[PDB]
């Protein structure tokens, strides 16, 4: 029906407004295997375990900081995020044998689940609608949220996605999040100049 995750109407906390089972279904979540990125040590090896290898600049900044177990959870979304991505750079690929030669091997139900949720059959040949494309961008942003705490600044997030900075500030607005200048607070914490955080845009979720 939305092109966003379902929302938890009853969150309390900024985490539970768009629970980890509104993005992944718990079913699909044993396929999404993480244990090889964490144990590998050289980072270039870690990237090529990833679902779609056209070298995202997210994956590879975020991976620096997922290194414990107890981060299993955020490495699985951000496993996620990576295959999400591949369907979305690869929207114009019309079958599942297509899909799956631009695609680094993911398990073949994850990429069965994206085509049963986010794709409609041609009356299997498939098509990607305006909504659904949007669809795929608002649970990569959702993800998002997740990892980076809520707080997102605009402007290195639209360059590492290759999206417009306008569209990602109308895509978290469309998720319910804030977008507006940062704080002469959250300049301090971010490192940006103090006399122009106004102009630096960051996307917030509220409760």
């Amino acid at each position: 029906d939305r092109p966003t995750p379902l929302a938890n109407i009853d969150a309390t906390d900024v985490e539970q407004i768009y629970p980890i089972e509104s993005i992944i279904p718990k079913k699909e979540l044993q396929f999404i295997r993480v244990s090889s990125i964490l144990k590998e040590a050289d980072k270039e090896k870690k990237l090529e375990l990833f679902p779609y290898q056209n070298n995202s600049k997210y994956v590879a900044k975020k991976l620096d900081s997922l290194t414990q177990p107890s981060q299993m959870t955020k490495l699985q979304l951000l496993y996620y995020l990576s295959l999400l991505l591949g369907v979305y750079e690869n929207r114009r690929v019309n079958n599942k044998t297509k899909l799956l030669e631009r695609l680094n091997s993911p398990p073949e139900i994850l990429v069965d689940g994206i085509l049963s949720r986010f794709t409609v059959i041609k009356p299997r040949s498939y098509f990607i609608d305006p909504q659904n494309e949007d669809k795929i961008l608002c649970y990569i942003l959702a993800i998002i949220m997740h990892l980076d705490n809520f707080i997102v600044e605009i402007t290195p997030l639209a360059h590492e996605l290759n999206l417009k900075p306008s569209k990602v500030v109308s895509l978290f607005r469309v998720l319910g999040a804030i977008v507006k200048g940062a704080t002469v607070a959250q300049a301090e914490a971010f490192g940006i100049p103090k006399s122009t955080a106004a102009s630096y845009k960051i996307a917030t979720m509220k409760v």
